[PDB]
């Protein structure tokens, strides 16, 4: 029972060359904690994935002021890096649950306890590959003119609908958003 609207909603301008999904998160939005430390979205999404279907995860500016710029290059590093798997969960607890990430250098620190070795960390941070991958997350989210988080978009044409979903379950939420990603993926 997929219908335009409901569960997703269809772009009225399609984008074109953009991933086959797109997810766009900010570590500074609670509702985005909730996507991805209590119902693991992306991970789920991943599972039900058809085969050669890639997932882009991107980080947006404009929420927290100067730690929200500094959270996207930070997520930038985490790509360069591949280290991603490591700090998604101390950033977002650093910034939502214990509140101890107030500046970048408290981000920095996420990082080193993660393992990544200062050097490694300093030299990404100012690298121009990471400006460029700054410049990538931002120019994503301006191609879908993105006004929220967080968001999901399938082949630059269709935009998840969570509020379509059931919340009275969080596993049938879950099973509900995967379906309907695997479902605009087909087409």
């Amino acid at each position: 029972q997929y219908e335009d609207g409901k569960q997703y909603t269809t772009l009225e301008k399609p984008v074109a060359g953009a991933p086959q999904v797109l997810e766009f998160f900010s570590f500074f939005c609670p509702h985005c904690y909730q996507f991805e430390e209590v119902l693991h979205i992306s991970d789920n999404v991943k599972k039900k994935l058809p085969e050669g279907v890639k997932m882009t995860k991107y980080h947006v500016n404009f929420m927290g002021g100067d730690l929200g710029k500094d959270l996207t290059q930070a997520w930038a590093v985490a790509m360069a890096l591949g280290v991603e798997d490591k700090v998604t969960v101390p950033l977002f607890e650093g910034v939502q649950k214990t509140q101890t990430i107030r500046s970048a250098s408290d981000i920095r620190d996420v990082f080193i306890n993660a393992g990544i070795k200062g050097e490694e960390y300093d030299a990404a941070w100012n690298s121009f590959v990471v400006k460029s991958l700054v410049a990538q997350q931002e120019k994503a989210a301006a191609d879908v003119q993105l006004r929220g988080v967080p968001a999901m978009f399938v082949n630059g044409k269709y935009q998840l609908n969570p509020q379509g979903m059931d919340t009275s379950n969080m596993d049938v939420f879950v099973q509900q958003y995967a379906d309907t990603v695997k479902y605009l993926s087909e087409k």
